[PDB]
């Protein structure tokens, strides 16, 4: 056989070769035989006039042989007279008419952020229809620092390009990358194909949420109502998507997980917990955690009242207390602190007492002046302690001070001097008077007693005359008094209390003896014989009337009307002859003496007193001329 | 003429019959004469060689005679030499080549549900082109229970089938029926035609809307805000389409408006606030109707419940403005009632007294209470009381009511006036001016009014009861004591009085007090000398005194008295002046004038002395006296 070589896609009417020269047929021997090309598809034709082969239909190697290495089409040539056939095999060369081309103009790839460097990712190979050197040969990527190109070629021609990661990705630096890949064949000339690849770095949870500061500081009062916004902390996560979600947690208050704010749930208190320390943990979906701390310094409010403590209680104190003695001991204490715990105390009232501070929160009560029980025996004193909060809280305490009795008052009698008259011949041991003294003191100091100390009488008979009841003050006569023996007497008495020492008071009392008509009248002159007769026989007969015969003198031991002596005439031998002085007692002659009258004259008189009833003393007078 | 009989639809070139044998023409006489069939349309032909009749054009009886009773086709036959014509009439038989068939493959009928039984409905008759026995003869319908078929032929010859209703229809049982109708001819063989008929029962308004129950029961509080969904009622209509639309309405009831019903949804919700005290129960009648005026009604009973929204009330009916202090224990003071608008435990009211006042509540019957004294009362201690009464119900939460009463206690004369001191002691100086205040007594009476108005009187005295006015008097209103005379200590030293304080009540209460009044002594009386008596000059003579008298000789003794008492009457005797000092001795206490020393001859016989009687009063009062004493021999 014979072989010819032409390129594919050859235009029609092109000379493949003269068969007349290769088969040995003359230019005139040729038209005799009707040259006809025999083939399944009429790709060729023989113009009988020219005597050579010519291209007829379009010669598409990719549609006939395709990937076949050598395309050898065997057709026939028929010539008539004589009937003869010749088989001709033609081989066509591949033309680089099909440039390489990728399946998609653009396709995006999503690569994770935590992709390890050196990982190989497969890429779709472009489809180049030509075979041999005109086939796809070189894949080349844009020069950068993050990705690289690798060709993997086996002998079978199923070679493909893949992308090797050069450095680790980081979506926070550049979220996306756009590169151009070029496929190139080795033909004349070489023609290339471009394809864009866009890599979007998928987020990974490599950055944890971070707080603004390590330590925060907040101060709030202890009286905040439940629900006060204490503090809110905010964290920042460098990721995006779910890996950026931040949740807060604790690891009397309350924290919301999403908003991240901490608010109180119950009332605070300074006396139990002064400051709180809280630890907050922020976590994302992938367990990346970070913790911070917040210190809440609760402020001390003046909500507790200061207290006044009494330590020594003096129920009884002396009235003669010197100024400035330590009476009671007080302290002031407050649970709060600072100006809320500092307490200043004062006393309210006009009582003479002062507060003296010896040291911090230590005070003493002293007397400011001299005291007295009789004027003010009791005091209700009020003491006020106030702190230095704004506004302050105060505390009052009331003490009842009682004043004791000191023996500073002597018993006093109801009257300055006493005077008592007592009738004569009184029964002994009888009540004559009663004295009463008052002592304002209390207890034994107010127990009065009366005694006798001195008297103008003889000190030995002082007991025999009078005595005193020391408890009641009644005076008792120890003998029947005699107005004739003693007329009056002075006494001095003493009132004394039962204290230490005893205070005394002296009183003066005069006792008088009233005269009673207990003595009969006694005749002094003239003297009488046992019969009671006196004889005066020297009376002149020639005496003129009015002659002083004699005079009777009488006395009475009593005094006053009880001694008032009046002289009467009981009986007489001659009435009208004698005249008597009712007051003086002078017996005289009333008329002249007649001789008829008898020589012997008898008279009987009686001396009487003005008492009721009167006592009489009789006497007889014999008078002879 | 001559007649032949053949069937129609005969194929061409078929022998109908030999005309040579019926017309008498020889087989050689025939080609001489030009046998030709003469007709308007060449349905036949004569083959001269055959000498017989032959079919030429198509012989369609339906296009020639059609429905004509007898089909007689009359043509002629012309023969030439000699010219002669023969009339030929042929009669063709109808072929059963057209089977009966209805006009439409499917036709639907819409029949009402309330169609009376026995009604005839028209159906399209099939058209069979053949005539006679080959024509349509039998109409037959599928055997069922609701419809029947009947064939009707009118005088005009227009035969038709019709459907007779067997039973009344019901679209809720079977909404449609599909049957098969067969048309049959009476030929050999019979060929059939099928036609399907679908009857859709048209809806009628025979089913009313029906409720679930005749009577419903709902209970709601009396304090529901306007707009509370009271209840939801639903009705069911067995029809479909517009005849199934259900509308609700209020019908035949009290038109008073407190509820509200939506027509379509049928829910009832309140429109105003409820109340139990005015209307205890409500009755509602609901009407549900469709488009055709078919109605059905139901009833709902709303039993409103009594809520504890009314406060219990404490009614005071009797007011004890004045009550006696000596009220016996357990006396009826005040009359109270308790009332509550609510019911049940919401209307049950319990009343109590809070405080420390001595009063108790005693229940005589339901909601009937009385106030009684628990202890003894006193006006002086507590004259007025403010009592508080609390009434609480048994609802949750309960409602309470407090009421304050001001009771005043009257004064009863049960206290006698009391003096400030048990006994009184007052000293009054002698020679006091008459009508002057000497003392004042005060009595206290705890009673009020006239019972607490004290008055003082004099009742008893140790003095003469008739001159008591001349002695002392009392101001009965103030209690001051007034002396009606200048007192004399010498006449009387003291006197007793018994007085009584009495109020002006009924009866009067008295109290007696004893007072001793003492007259203070003043030194207003001078001492007077009794013995010896003195002449106008104040001289006394005691002569005839012996010169040889021993010392201690009692010259005389002076007696003197003083009307006063005490120091004002204590008489001491002094020596004012003397002609010879030391010659005479006087008793300072006794008053005895004696000789102190012996009488010398140098001394004169007559001795004069001047003494004074003094008292211990302040200042002392003195009485002077002169004594002349003469000696003899
Ligand atoms: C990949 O294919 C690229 C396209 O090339 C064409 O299409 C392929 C399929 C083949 O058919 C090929 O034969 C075709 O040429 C190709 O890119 C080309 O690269 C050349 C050289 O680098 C570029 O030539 C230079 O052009 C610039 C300015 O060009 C302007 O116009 C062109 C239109 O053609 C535009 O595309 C450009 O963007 C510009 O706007 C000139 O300044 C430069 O001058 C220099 O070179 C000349 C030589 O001719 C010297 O005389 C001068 O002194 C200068 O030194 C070039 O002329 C060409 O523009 C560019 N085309 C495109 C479309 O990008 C690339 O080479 C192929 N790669 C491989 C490996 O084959
Ligand atoms: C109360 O009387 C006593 C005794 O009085 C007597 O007369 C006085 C005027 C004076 O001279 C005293 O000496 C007489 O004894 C007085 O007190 C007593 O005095 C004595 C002597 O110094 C002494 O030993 C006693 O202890 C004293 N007794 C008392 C109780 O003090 C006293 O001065 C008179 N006055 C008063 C107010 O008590
Ligand atoms: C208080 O004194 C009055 C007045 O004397 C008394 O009333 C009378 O007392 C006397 C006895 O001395 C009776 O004879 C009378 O009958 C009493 N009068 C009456 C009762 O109206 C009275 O009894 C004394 N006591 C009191 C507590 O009033
Ligand atoms: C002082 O306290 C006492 C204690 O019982 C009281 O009785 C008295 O009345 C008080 N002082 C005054 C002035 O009320
Ligand atoms: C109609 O006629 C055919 C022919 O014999 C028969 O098979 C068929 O059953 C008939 N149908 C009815 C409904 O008569
Ligand atoms: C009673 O109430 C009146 C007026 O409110 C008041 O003046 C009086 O003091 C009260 N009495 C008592 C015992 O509460
Ligand atoms: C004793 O009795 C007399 C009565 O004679 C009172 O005067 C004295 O006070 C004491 O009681
Ligand atoms: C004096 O008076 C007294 C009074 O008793 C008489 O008894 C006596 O006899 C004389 O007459
Ligand atoms: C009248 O005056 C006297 C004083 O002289 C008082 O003692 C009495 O109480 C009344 O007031
Ligand atoms: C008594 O004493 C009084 C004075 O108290 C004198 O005035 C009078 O003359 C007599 O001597
Ligand atoms: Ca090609
Ligand atoms: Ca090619
Ligand atoms: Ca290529
Ligand atoms: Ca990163
Ligand atoms: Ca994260
Ligand atoms: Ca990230
Ligand atoms: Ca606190
Ligand atoms: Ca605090
Ligand atoms: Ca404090
Ligand atoms: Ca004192
Ligand atoms: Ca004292
Ligand atoms: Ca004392
Ligand atoms: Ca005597
Ligand atoms: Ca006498
Ligand atoms: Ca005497
Ligand atoms: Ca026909
Ligand atoms: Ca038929
Ligand atoms: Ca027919
Ligand atoms: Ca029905
Ligand atoms: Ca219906
Ligand atoms: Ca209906
Ligand atoms: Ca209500
Ligand atoms: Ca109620
Ligand atoms: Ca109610
Ligand atoms: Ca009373
Ligand atoms: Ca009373
Ligand atoms: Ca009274
Ligand atoms: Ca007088
Ligand atoms: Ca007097
Ligand atoms: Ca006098």
């Amino acid at each position: 056989q014979i072989r010819y070589k032409i390129p594919e896609e050859m235009p029609t009417g092109s000379v493949v070769g003269n068969l007349a020269k290769d088969l040995g047929f003359s230019v005139q021997e040729l038209p005799t035989r009707k040259l006809r090309i025999s083939s399944e598809k009429p790709y060729f034709s023989v113009s009988s006039e020219s005597g050579e082969l010519l291209v007829s239909s379009r010669l598409d190697r990719e549609q006939i042989c395709g990937k076949k290495l050598m395309c050898a089409l065997e057709f026939e040539a028929v010539a008539e007279n004589p009937l003869n056939f010749y088989h001709l095999s033609v081989e066509l060369e591949d033309i680089n008419d099909h440039t390489p081309k990728f399946a998609h103009t653009s396709f995006e790839l999503q690569i994770s952020e935590s992709s390890k460097p050196g990982t190989r990712f497969i890429l779709g190979s472009a489809h180049d229809a030509d075979i041999g050197t005109n086939s796809l040969q070189n894949y080349q990527l844009s020069p950068n620092d993050h990705f690289s190109l690798v060709n993997k070629e086996k002998s079978d021609g199923s070679k493909y390009p893949e992308m090797i990661l050069k450095t680790a990705l980081d979506r926070e630096k550049q979220k996306l990358y756009h590169l151009t890949l070029t496929a190139l064949d080795f033909g004349h000339p070489p023609l290339n194909s471009t394809a864009q690849i866009q890599v979007l770095v998928t987020d990974a949870n490599d950055n944890p949420p971070v707080f603004s500061q390590d330590i925060y500081r907040v101060s709030l009062p202890e009286n905040v109502y439940p629900g006060t916004t204490v503090l809110r902390v905010v964290a920042t996560d460098q990721d995006e998507g779910v890996n950026s979600e931040i949740t807060f947690s604790f690891s009397q208050f309350n924290l919301d997980s999403n908003t991240g704010e901490i608010t109180t749930l119950h009332t605070l208190d300074f006396e139990e917990v002064k400051e709180y320390s809280l630890v907050l943990e922020a976590k994302d979906g992938g367990g990346m955690i970070a913790q911070c701390t917040v210190e809440i310094e609760v402020l001390d409010e003046n909500d507790n009242v200061p207290e006044v403590l009494f330590q020594s209680l003096p129920d009884l104190i002396m009235e003669d207390a010197e100024p400035g003695t330590y009476i009671a001991l007080l302290k002031t204490r407050d649970k709060d602190s600072g100006r809320n715990g500092e307490v200043i105390c004062k006393l309210e009232g006009g009582a003479p007492f002062k507060i003296l501070t010896s040291s911090g929160n230590t005070y003493k009560l002293v007397t400011d002046g001299v005291l007295d029980r009789e004027q003010n025996p009791e005091y209700n004193i009020t003491i006020r302690a106030t702190d230095k909060g704004d506004p302050p809280l105060s505390s009052s305490s009331s003490v009842t001070l009682h004043i004791g009795d000191v023996n500073d008052n002597a018993p006093v009698f109801t009257k300055v001097s006493y005077l008592v008259h007592v009738a004569e011949n009184n029964p002994p041991g009888a009540s004559i008077a009663q004295v009463s003294a008052s002592d304002p003191d209390l207890g034994a100091n107010g127990q009065v007693t009366y005694y006798i100390i001195a008297s103008d009488l003889e000190p030995e008979s002082l007991w025999s005359y009078v005595t005193i009841n020391a408890q009641s003050g009644v005076l008792f006569a120890q003998r029947a008094f005699d107005h004739e023996q003693l007329r009056s007497f002075q006494l001095t008495l003493q009132a004394r209390d039962h204290g230490s020492p005893t205070l005394s008071a002296n009183v003066s009392m005069r006792l008088l003896v009233g005269d009673r008509n207990d003595n009969a009248p006694r005749v002094l002159y003239p003297t009488l014989e046992p019969d009671g007769s006196a004889l005066f026989d020297m009376v002149p007969r020639s005496a003129e009337p009015g002659y002083l015969v004699t005079k009777v003198v009488a006395v009475d031991a009593d005094s006053g009307h009880n001694a008032w002596l009046s002289y009467h005439v009981l009986q007489a031998s001659d009435p009208g002859l004698f005249s008597l002085g009712l007051r003086t007692g002078e017996v005289r002659t009333a008329r002249a003496l007649g001789d008829r009258d008898s020589a012997r004259q008898r008279l009987l008189v009686a001396v009487r007193d003005g008492g009721q009833p009167p006592l009489s003393a009789t006497a007889t007078l014999h008078l002879i001329f």
